[PDB]
Order: structure tokens, then C-alpha cells, then sequence
């Protein structure tokens, strides 16, 4: 496949994820 | 929108466990009833020795508490707090049925099983598997004993429905009315097609189809988006390798239409087969076809992922 | 870069709803206007009582407020506050046209319009851009006065649209009507007769979700040039090694390295060749080297373009 | 569900490190032992001139610390610091070890070690396994005494390893050398040849990432479960709508609906079948629609087993 | 590890702008030089009226400062505000070059330079690069001296270059040209032709994309080599069960289990083998299962390279 998974629910920047 | 309250009658403190808190006494008049709205459900927390308003529960919850008195309508959870904490937090001052339920949107033993429709709905899910095995099996060359097997799965089917009597009450019509239907061979073959459909009547039973079923309904806007990309980079690329190839002896494609299948099965990434007779245009056109298909194809899927990923989690 | 006040007239202190804030007056009149640069917007909160400012607004969103002072022009909004409370808390205060904006970046005529009954104009204009694309592709079929009747009129529908309109979107318009009033070597008009499907471009004026497409290409145009490199690439080192090693064999698959392209193309993209019989071991594990770094070499750069369109996608 | 205590003895002030804390002492009472809980763990932090409990250590997880006393055994880490920080902070006041391991899960025998004699058996084992395999596909040739040597001395070492070291890596074992005193109708032969083949699942006990693997498939048999129904649904679907478009047409390329079902999955999973000439226009299209499903159904149970995968491999490291 | 402070000499209070923060002056005393380690450093911002230091800065970033001390050698920068701004916070009070490094690492010769001249040596480079590997193709057509003069003067000018130059640049900038002098059994002469286009790795010096992506592989080696071992187990596993499959028919489409090597992979990477009737309904049944394995194990390992990839592109620009 190509979508290769998630892009994460959210990829903006500092987002919550990378807090 | 809302109102927020502007200042100029006396003020008030709030101790909500050594983090204090001082507002405009008009803040807390703004909603009536709820524990600090009116005297009578916060006059027990007042502190005669402090003057103080004393609320001994968690801290960092306060903010919104308090932040719903200050917007005047606007009640949002901040990201440092479960959601489990927060649902007690707005239950214990008693905000209003109102303002939770904005958060809250932020015989007959067929449906619930109880021990003994337990067994009925493993005797249902059998009869429906019967069913479709029966189908596929009759489909086959080497074949009244079909048959029987088959108007018995209608007649199960049936007295369910009638017993039970949205969309599942509709595919169970659906998965019996071809049945009776046969009690131009264009509408019989379409028929016999539609009597697939038996095979839905598991939605009933698997929690998963549900949830695709309600993914599918959150996002058929993406579904339709996706299509009109498929149908545009379809058009395109099959015009393209067409007029690549149409100056050709023996043209591969005799004509865009007919080499629309090819641009699908290019873009989706399943493959054509033979592709020696197309010339070198042809092979770059189906190269860029190709990429296209992939960018296309992950370009809105993810959305439909996380939809479906969203209605599992909340599911379970 | 910004510019922090410094230590050694006299320290002021605000009370944001309980939250006590202590700040040099100097850095209070750091930024001139505004609600708390000059004394005559923030005489009215003072409290003579207690010589202290009282602000009763969100506690959590003044640390933004104060720091902009403290750096001295860096205003960056902290994640503890939802988007709506902190852009109507700085309109509070009245930071500045210039600061306000500078945060945003951070994060007849009847056609252009739909309204006013015009989306008749739109759904007419939509049926004749979908009538113009059948009718080309039934043309290009083998089995054909009256397709040249329809194209004319939907050529008139078009220029009469675009002259009484009169970007990307009226060059499109412009090379949608340049074929039909060409033809008024044949390497040309194979050109033109390809470039007329150019007509299914005309849908971005009306579809949103196409216009989100075209935005996300123009923000990716790096990604998918890496992406292009990325393919190149490989498919250059994998066809070469697959021609070597099938040099040594008699009647030879590829008979050159640029006749492997296509084929790795199809390899690195996972769409398959067909044909894979008189291809020798070595070149089976090329295949599958080939494979393998094709998957790699279109999942690395996709998920970038797959975030701008969904970002572009939400935010419209 | 927990309990809360309610107000109206005494009150309280605890100080952690400036940020001043006030809580009820019923509150404080209600969990035995613990530096908080009994006087005489506590006693030592009070301050005499200022009647006031001073704690100089990190103030943003004290929050989480007393929402544990206010919410009377509900313990969550705030998400404003690390695992690090807070792991360490409960173990300064020592709430107990029942609560600590409650958060926990909220987030001879000289083979089975690392010395410095165990890792040359590891790497005698796995190439005597890498030798099985090899032996086993060379001499599944067409142009084959010398490999049955072989298998028998793999045998031989599979034997003794498994007798010195006496779950599922001893089943795997048990199943590898099962086969070969076996052979000591065909389709029972042809069966025990296939399951010959479970040698390869011995490197899991050498092999970390493939443990990862397992354990990802053990807690994502639901969504594999998902997955395997949703294929068959579009499988079924599919295939019998693909042969009802050519029913009416002669020559049908395919016979019945069950001839279609491999059809539909190389349409699903994107693989390709081949040759498609013989098929209509309604097959086509049924075709198409069948790649669109089949990429979407492909696509929807996958990231939570992904995500499995990436929780465990980073848990591993 | 690090060593945290212990209560029983004086407590001091910090006032960062209306925030009290009250330690131990021994905390403060553990670590020398600083702003706040010494008192020479930090009597500038004593009060005398009010006793207490005042740092009229940001509030909530003192946390992780006070921690420093509190931690005695852990610093760690809190989810609440950008990396910039904590930057500038742990400048101001200066805690150690050694403190700020460790931080860091938590998240004529004109020709390797880019100026006005040397814009057209790289674009020269490249562009000779370019034709290079434009001749080699094209010498490897069957439609053909000519080629030859054009092959020696790209070589002249690499060898040109390497020498003015003068890691694995370096490596690949000598392969480069190493097959040219090389001329100057037909095994060895087909590797070398083979050889010949490392050529193509020599656009890394002049593409800031292509060294991202060797960056990517160089730390995602381990996730390659887990992607490998579960492709080779599962192309072992599927040809060993499709083989049996048509062992006991006739006219086995698979003469043994290394011939369908191939057809494993071309199924679990999903690129398709082409015909496969002559497969009976056993095979068709492993094909699927293969099928299916071949799309997880393939979405399984990829997600972590792509991060890798994301991660070392959003670094560079
Ligand atoms: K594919
Ligand atoms: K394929």
C-alpha cells in the first residue's frame, strides 16, 4: 500500500503529539 | 456567541484548595441555580472565620469551571485532564441537564439477548451463513434439494421479520422480496443479483459492519471526493495513452473509452497484464498514470481511516 | 529576533482573576497603545483600595499577554487554550492591528458568485462541462455532423461565459475554447486534440474538494519533485541491474537498460509486468529488490502531501 | 468508581516548594501508612514557625498527588511532564505498592541466558535452523542419503536442545521435531511434509522483533479477525456480481460464482489477476468498483495493528 | 541517576514576576557558577526591601529551571511552550556549557561551498553527471567510439574533481571511477559494467533529498533488516504450502519450493505473477493467505522509516 498507515490524527507544528 | 461581563457588585474569593480564585459577584449571578449560581447551594462552603469560598476537589479543573462563568455559555475542557475527571468536576456544581448535554453531543428478545435469544441469535447467524453457502453452492455447474434448504432459510427469514415488525429492517425486506418475487431476462438476472444482498442481514449480529456502516455514513463526502478523483485521473490518463497510441498500425486501444479499464487498473495499482503492443508515449503516459493513481488513492482514504478508526475506538 | 527588557522604575502588579502578575512598568510601556501600554485604557481597572489591576477575564491565556511584553514582540500561543478564547482574549486588550494580524498567518457578474438565484447559472455550466467530456469520448469511438453540432454549441456556452466574465482559473477557461478555434505535420493536431480534454479542468470552478487538490499540489510541488527524483532514480539502478543480469543469457528479456524502464516503473509502483517466465534467478531477486525499494521509495515522501491535503482540506 | 470525601476537621497547608496546597485532614486520613498519610512519616516536614508542610520538590505533579487523596484511589499522570519524573515522584511519599503496581499496567539452564559460552549455543542453534531450512528447500529439488544426514543430525540437535531446556516457543518445538519420527493415504504424508516447514518459527526464540510480531498478533487478533470477515464480505459480493454481469453473455469467463472468488481477492488486496479481455462492460465496471472496496476495506483495520506493532517494538527498546 | 536534595539550612524565596518560588539554599548551592548558583551572579536581582529574588521573565518555564536544581542534573524542557523560548530561558541564567550541550543532542578548495562561482561548477557537475549516466543508457542500446570520447571526458572531469577535493562521498565519488580504469572469465567484466552505474549516487553532493534519504536508511538499518526477515519468512512459509499444494496433482504448475520463490513475493508485495489458472482451489486459498500476510508484514515495518524520513526532512529545512 502507499498510505503506509495513520498520518497521526494531527500533524500540525509543536502539535500535542511532539508536546 | 457569547457575553462576557464587564466590570464597573462586590467581589468574592474562591479557595479551591489553596488555588484562589477571585471573581465579580454579577459573574456568578449570570446563571442561576447550580451550586456557586445561587446562596442557597453554596452558603455550606462559605468560611465565616475566611470570608472564603472553599471547594476542596482538583485544581486544574477549576479553569473551565470557572472560564463557563466567564464566557457566559462557553464551556470547553482543557488539554491537561482526562475526560474521566472532568464528567465528575461539572457534576458536583450541578452546571444544568442543558449545558452537560451540549458536552454529551461533544416476547421481543430478537434485539436484546438474555440467555435464552442467546442461542436464537447463533441459530440466525447459522441460517443466514446456510443461506449464502446455498447461493454460491447453486451457482455452481454441477447443479429441489437447493431448493428445500432455500425456502426454508426464506421461511426463517421471514418469521423473524414479521415477529420483529432504519436500515436493517430494509435489507431484511430486501433479502426475502426476490424470493417471493418468483412466485426479459434482464430484470431476472438483476433479481437473482440483488439476492445477494442476504448476506448484510449479518449487520444484525457483527458489531464491526455496524461500525463500517457508520463510517460509511460519516464519510460519504470523502467517498464522493475520492470517486471524482478517480473519474477525472481516469478520463485523463485514458485520453492521453489513447491519442499516445492512435498513429500506431494495430493500436492497443481503439478508442478512450475502451481504454478506461486500463487507466483503473493503473491508478489502483492492480495491474493490466499485457503491455508489450504500446509504444513509448504509451509507457510513459502509463507510468504517470501510475503515480497519480497512487497520490490519489492515499490523498483521501486516511480521512475514511480515521473516521472508521474514531467510530472502533468509541464502539469499544 | 526580539528585544527582553532588563533589570536596574517602580513594579505594578495584576490580579488576572486571582492569578497575580508582577511587572516592570518599563516593560508595561515597552509597546505603545493598546489596553495595559498606556494609562488611560488601564486607569479603569485600577483598584485604588488595594493599588493593584484587576482583570477578571481567563487565567491560562494572560501567560501569552505578559510574554509578548516580556519578549517584546514574540506573541505565541500556548497549547492549554482552545483557538476561540485566546483570539477574543488579545482583542481585549487591543494589542495592535499589526500584532493581530501578524498572528494569523501563524496558524452581470453573477458567475463567480453562487447566490441571488445564480446556481442555475452553476448547475447549467456544470452540465455543459459533463456534456462536452461524453461527447468527446463517444467521438473517440470507432463507431462514429451531430457530435460537431453539440461541441459547437458547448464551445459558444463556453467563450460566451468567459468574455462576459472578463489566475489558473481563466487560463483553464482560455485553453478550454484555443483547440475548437485552431482548427478552424499531424504531430500538431494529434497535440491539439489531446490538449482539448483540458475541458474537465473546468470543474474546478465549481467543485471545492478539486480546488483543495490544486492547492495541496502547488504547497507540494517539492515533495512530489522528490518523489519524481526518488522513482528516477530507482528505476535507473534497477533496470540496469536487471539488464546485466540477464546479459550473459541467450534470448535476453530486456534487450536494453532504457527497454527495462518500463518495466521497473511497474515494479517500483507494485503494479505488476505480466509476462515474468523467461526472466533467470538474478534477475528474479532484481525484481524483488526492486520491489521492495519501490515500496520504500513511494511510502517515504507520500505522507507529506497526504497531510497538506488533508490540512487544506479541514481548514476549508 | 471512587469515593470523594465531603466538607462539613482540622485544615491543613502544604507548601511544595511555594505553590501552597490546603487540604481537609479527613481527606489526608483516609489512606493508612504512606509520608502523608500517618504523623510519623510526616511529623519530620512540619514546620514549627510557620505551621506548614514544606515540600521542596517538583510542583506541577503534586497535582496528580493529591488528586489520588481527593479522588480516594483514582492516581492519572497529568500530561504536562515525563514517565521519569513522575515515576519517581510517588516513590518519595511511598503510597504503597499496590497503587504503584496499579499504574504500571496504566502504560542448568544455560541456554536461556547471555553469557559469554550461551551466545556461541545461540549461534550454533540458529545456523543449525538456517541449515534445516536450506536442507528442507534443496531437497524439495527436482534434481534430488546426503541431505537425510543432514535432517537427521538437525533432528538430533532439535532433540537435545529441547530434552536439556526440559507457553508456545515449547509447542513450536515439539511440532518442529514432531514430523521426522513420524515418518519412523498421501494426504496425511503431504500434510506432515507441510507442517515440516514449522522449523522456520524456531528463530523466535533468537529473534526479537519476531516475539514483537507475535505478541502484535496475539493482541490484534480482534482486528485481524475484522479484516478476515470484511474480505470475505467484499469477496462474496464481488465475485457474485461480477458473474451475474456476464450471465447473459455467451462464453462466460466465469463459470460460477465460487470460480470468481480468486478473482475478487487479487481485485481486493490490488494483486492482479491477468488477462481481462474476455470480460464485458458490466464486468469492468464491477471490477473497478471491486478495486475502490477492496483498497478501502484493506486500508481501515490496518493502522490499529500498526500501531500495535509500533507500541510494542518501542516498549522492546 | 541523579542525587535530589534532602530537608533536615536558610529557605529563599524567587519571585519570577508574581510566581514565589521558596527552595533550600543548599539546593541552590549544589551547583556552582550559574546565575542562581552564586551569589555574586545573582545579588544584582536580591531585594532588599522584600528579601526575595526577582526575575521579571517568563512564569511558566522556571519550572523546568527550578528542576534542574530540584532534579540535581536533570533538565527537561515541559510540554507547555515552544523550544525557542525555552532557548533563550536557559541562556539567561547561564547553568554550564556541559548542561546546555547535553540539551542539544535531547532533540582554494571553493568547489564544496555555494557562492556566485561556485553556482556553475555545481551546475557544471551536475549536468556532467547527467550526460554520463544519459551515454551509459544509451550504450547499452542495441542501435550501437562516439560514446567513448564522451565517457573519457565525464571520467577527466570526475577524476578532475576528485583530485581538487582531495566519509562515504569520497567512497562513492572513487567507484565512480574506478571501472573506468578498470579497462584500461566474463563475470568480472559484467560486475564491473553493473558497477558502472553507481555513477547515478554522485547527485547526493548537489541533492539535499537524496541525503535525507540516505540519513533515513543509515538510521532506520535495524527496521530494513526486521523488514527483510519477515519478508524471507514469509516467502519461505507461502512457497513451502503453495509447493504442497500441487504436490500431489499433476502437472504441478511449481516444480519445487525455490521456483515459487518468486511468485511468493509478487504476491505479498502485491505486484501480481500474471496467469495463474493452472493453480487448483488449495492454491488459490494459500495465494490469498499469502496475499493478505504479505500486506501486513509490508504495512507493519514501513511506518517507522517513514517517520525516520519525516523527521530527518522537517530537520533540514
Ligand atoms: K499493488
Ligand atoms: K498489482
Amino acid at each position: 500500500a502507499a498510505v503506509a498507515g495513520l498520518y497521526g490524527l494531527g500533524k500540525k507544528r509543536q502539535h500535542r503529539k511532539k508536546q
